[PDB]
RNA sequence: AAA
RNA sequence: AAA
């Protein structure tokens, strides 16, 4: 009966937070990470995460310790009301329901003279955005439900600087899931540059405003969001973290390396900047093969090592991390270790990532893995087929269309008459819209099929 | 020599009539009827036409009558003379009598001379060009295209020329009749026909003809007003009852146009063209019924009658479709198979025809014979004369029953899946089409 | 956080 | 000249 009222609360444990189990570690650092190192005006929401983090280790205990510490900081306001319900929430489970029921009056109590329309359910716009932070810190998975709590909010209040902020990042990743496909558009763009105007001392949100005018080409302006994010102090490890992305892919590979490894030694946990220091050894790693023996190999394999060893590290601390593993694999195929590349993309094929069109580059490079190294057509058939099945058209969709085309075309020179590749020939046609050479083949095929 | 000279004059022998060996005896009749019932201002041509069919029969001496019967009521100057002296030249040359050639190749000569004529035989004028359509026009189908043309020519520098408005309105009328069930026909002899009556005023045969074509275009009220027009008149009579019967069978006035058919066999008992129509009309009856011994009667008449016409003229197609469509009303399926069976060894001149042929075949077969893999194969020889009609839409939609018939008993069949698949690409469905033919192929994947 |  |  008490259950009834804590589900009403809006608090960690009603927000249906999704966070896979082999996540939790992760997202304990990355929590630590930004209590440090995260420059914000309230940090309430943050410490009421820990807690519910804490909670779903099994450490209850330890969980209050962190909902009494958001509420002593609180010290130093209506978002009172989500560290309340956590600690409701946190008595129920511990069996102290006396305490629970005290909470929970607190919250009604507030909600009373509010003149709020629900008994426990406080409306407002500080616990929506408190709620799209929660959100937007437990993984992909939750962003557009992260992006409707900060969207809610500036319907009623457009230059709410808050929810500007969290509705251009979640906007910004979001536009990051679909970056690679067809007729892409930067959504994010304008909700950045009013994020930034109203909130003019935020670095963190100059730094994404920037890499996104180097995605749209306007690389040059970019960089004077990045210079000035880099000014001021406020969340300096954050800024090096996209500052040193912007760099890599301005070409300025080695200015990143040297931001990512003072990075890491603020946040030695963070597997993006594993994954980021990985990239520019990679990036290092291509250039060097423009113009390999000697010192000049020597630098290759130390860095192939390197690569490989911070990829390696960001699958270990998260083994969700999709694309880390893809570039793991295939690093290990530039390494020459057949061995171990087949072991990753096996753990790749098993996978089902959030953004399923990731699912297609999976296939598309075991696919030229299967092509070029074990030089199996028949099998890289199959996984240029299965990259195409995700329909969402894409780069790495064409290519897989491509590929398929060239290497099938292959085949009909050996043998014109292969009903297998004439069928899949007339299929690739279709793909590329030709709509009549596909009815022609299909139609050929058909007759040989008649024996 | 000489013979380079005969192939410079415009007349039948080198105007390349096509006139098939089996169409000899009804086109001697149709000149025949002709010439008794038909009221034109000049009847040299049509008998230059009977000199030329004698010739062709092996009967020279008995051309040379028709030639001078055709020189006689003529003078009752006219450069039409040109096309029987030049008959004359070609008789003769045929006959051994080179001499006497040479004396018409002469006359034609010396008349081109006088009238500043480009060539040394060959006569340019309208009249001439009118001579030649009409000869076309009468020989058949295969020439229509022909006769158009040699009447549009005289149109080019005379649009107001009555004549040849005549020949050019009845050319296009018959051509737009073989297009008459193509998809987005358009009337393209309607105008030339207007124009054809103004400039023929007192001519029934081409305001029947202007009829019909009105009741083709939903404007039967119009040209309700043209037929009784012609019928008034008594010029061409016999002529005028055959298209006005069509025009009131296809009213639903079957007992009137039969009243006029039974009146014109009766003049031209011969005529292919009326055996048809009187057939048609009781076909028209018997559906009537439908909706005993009347029944079987009148289809022991209309069997009767399209037996009759082929009879005369074994390459009326359609003739023999409606008597090998009649056998099945009779339940004679042993003679409907032996009539289908000569049809499909056909190359009729409207191609098209054969879609009908292939089509109704396979309705016999799929209904009658009980044998959906034949009338599967002639629905598709139906459809692979490309061109859009009404038979070919209802061979895609009969294809199709049968297809989705075999797939109820069997949803894994792969040449039920191929043809459905075929089926829709007809219909414009590529997407469907696309899906069917990924399904068949998979199956073909042993 | 690859692209 | 069926349609």
């Amino acid at each position: 009966q008490v259950k009834d009222s804590l589900e009403q609360l809006r608090c960690h444990f009603t927000w249906e937070l999704s966070i896979d189990d082999d996540e939790m570690p992760d997202l304990e650092n990355r929590v630590l990470d930004q209590i440090e190192f995260l420059d914000t005006k309230y940090s309430v929401g943050i410490h009421n995460l820990l807690a519910y983090v804490k909670h779903l280790k099994g450490q209850n205990e330890e969980a209050l310790k962190s909902l009494k510490e958001a509420e002593n900081l609180m010290q130093e306001n209506v978002r009172s009301l989500v560290t309340w319900g956590n600690f409701a929430w946190m008595y129920y489970h511990m069996g102290r329901l006396a305490e629970a029921q005290t909470y929970l009056d607190k919250v009604e109590n507030i909600c009373k003279k509010l003149s709020n329309p629900f008994r426990y359910r406080m409306e407002c716009p500080e616990i929506d955005c408190e709620e799209g932070w929660a959100l937007l810190k437990c993984g992909g998975k939750n962003y557009e439900r992260a992006k409707a709590c900060f969207e809610k909010v500036l319907e009623v209040d457009p230059e709410n600087p808050e929810s500007s902020a969290g509705y251009a990042i979640s906007a910004y990743r979001l536009d990051g899931f679909k970056l690679a496909t067809k007729n892409h558009k930067p959504f994010s763009l304008l909700p950045l540059r009013q994020a930034v105007r109203l909130n003019p001392d935020n670095g963190y949100i100059k730094v994404l405003l920037a890499l996104k005018l180097q995605d749209e080409g306007q690389e040059a302006e970019g960089e004077k969001y990045i210079e000035e994010a880099l000014a001021n102090m406020s969340s300096q490890t954050y800024v090096f973290r996209y500052a040193a992305k912007f760099y890599r892919r301005k070409g300025s590979v080695d200015k990143a390396l040297e931001l990512l490894k003072k990075a890491l030694q603020e946040t030695p946990t963070s597997v993006l900047l594993h994954h980021q220091i990985g990239l520019c050894y990679k990036a290092q790693m291509i250039q060097i093969k423009e113009a390999p023996r000697g010192q000049n190999r020597e630098k290759l394999d130390k860095m192939i090592r390197s690569a490989i060893f911070h990829f390696e590290s960001a699958v270990e601390k998260k083994p969700t991390f999709e694309v880390a593993h893809l570039d793991l694999a295939r690093m290990y195929i530039e390494a020459g270790n057949h061995r171990k590349a087949e072991e990753n993309f096996q753990k790749l094929l098993c996978m089902k990532p959030v953004v399923e069109e990731t699912m297609q580059d999976i296939h598309f490079h075991y696919g030229r893995f299967q092509e070029f190294q074990k030089k199996s057509d028949v099998n890289a058939i199959i996984h240029y087929l299965k990259a195409i099945k995700i329909e969402q058209a894409s780069l790495t969709r064409d290519k897989s269309i491509n590929s398929l085309k060239k290497l099938v075309l292959r085949k009909l020179r050996r043998k014109a008459l292969d009903l297998e590749s004439l069928s899949l020939l007339g299929f690739v046609y279709k793909l590329e819209g030709n709509m009549n050479e596909a009815l022609e083949y299909y139609e050929r095929a058909l007759r040989l099929a008649a024996d």
